[PDB]
């Protein structure tokens, strides 16, 4: 029998980037362009790249808040 359970099969509990997309999309209109994530709200726009964000400061501050809270959820902060 497999009573030991040395295998978990799959482990997807670090997908913070996925939740960023979902949460931002639930509050703002989000567009995917140049394989980046664009957050748009009130004609303001922001671009999230692999390791940097450039965009409207209001959106950026919100993005950062969302990222950090979500980071706290999976990685703990």
């Amino acid at each position: 029998g497999s009573g030991l359970k040395t295998k978990s099969v799959r482990l997807s509990k670090m997908g913070k980037k996925e939740l960023l997309v979902s949460v931002l999309k639930n509050h703002f209109m989000v567009e995917k362009e140049n394989d980046d994530i664009k957050v748009m709200n009130g004609d303001m726009m922001a671009r999230i790249s692999g390791d940097g964000v450039t965009g409207d400061a209001g959106i950026v501050d919100k993005i950062n808040e969302c990222i950090k809270k979500i980071e706290a959820i999976y990685l703990r902060d």
